[PDB]
């Protein structure tokens, strides 16, 4: 049977769930237990965060504009979302997604991942550029496996310490 | 690197691939070699075949209307795909869909499927609404793997003939 639902309409969802898309939520994924994890992020949020997904990554930015801080070629880079634009992102790019605006909504959609298959979460010295502190997880649900990664680099200056030049990172705003 | 290339606007993309999102093209992958199938359907387009997909479907339609004829709990139903939808379709749930308006487009997005795990193409008679014929196949190039498959089909009306009332498929209109 339909595990998942009838079809519905989507910017309807989207303007129903607008108090989600917003901090501090931020998103919302449509459907549960599902292979295909289909999320709907608002804004306002910045990250110092960058993410090495094992698998790929597909973006279509319906409402408002972001854009994604990557690191490509060993070199800082950023891929602009303006509204209307779609993107896929190849496995392991390093990528730091910037929503400034309010009422903004992305699709994104990723794959479950299997079990041995790890995501990997990282920082960057803004000073050197050198790996600060990288954590892999075996991501199973984000709003319990993620939060805690993120929160335990903030509160360590030990996790945020550049091992290259010293330089302590930032933590949570750049 | 942006194995994939950088992020570019969907709408203009769509417009500027009208001439093959009618017959006999009827829809265009947007990038190749991705573990994600990223796909623009358009119209018109009527079928008999139901698709059996070992992996889901994602369905958003952005232009136009459009409607999936399906097989929940043994019954013939029918999933609409009104303008602004979105809809994810369970494993194997048997699928024909049809996109009756010109100008139609709607995204779909799918997995590439690993070896050995294989995809099915079915018809049913509209008679007594028994299996009539069915194809399994390893999808690697829906452009050459496919086609050819549905033509074998409409060819012959030893595959066409119903097991259970003897009733002689139409092929490929209904
Ligand atoms: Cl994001
Ligand atoms: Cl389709
Ligand atoms: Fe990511
Ligand atoms: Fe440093
Ligand atoms: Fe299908
Ligand atoms: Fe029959």
């Amino acid at each position: 049977m339909l595990t998942y639902g009838a079809p519905f309409n989507f910017p309807r969802w989207i303007d129903e769930h607008a108090h989600l898309l917003k901090p501090p939520v931020g998103n919302r994924q449509v459907w549960q237990d599902s292979d295909f994890i289909v999320t709907v992020v608002g804004g306002p949020n910045h990250r110092t965060d960058y993410h090495d997904d094992p698998l790929e990554e597909f973006f279509y930015q319906l409402r408002g504009n972001a854009y994604l801080n990557l690191w490509v070629d060993g070199r800082r880079e950023r891929a602009d979302l303006k509204e209307g634009d779609i993107f896929l992102l190849p496995p392991h790019v390093r990528h730091s997604p910037q929503r400034p605006e309010a009422g903004s909504a992305c699709l994104v959609i990723e794959r479950q991942r299997p079990a041995g298959m790890l995501d990997g979460f990282e920082w960057y010295c803004d000073a050197c550029g050198h790996l600060v502190h990288r954590v892999e997880v075996q991501l199973k649900s984000i709003v319990t496996d993620l939060p805690p990664l993120f929160e335990s680099f903030y509160a360590s200056e030990d996790k945020r310490r550049c091992p290259h030049c010293g330089q302590v990172h930032p933590g949570r705003a750049a």
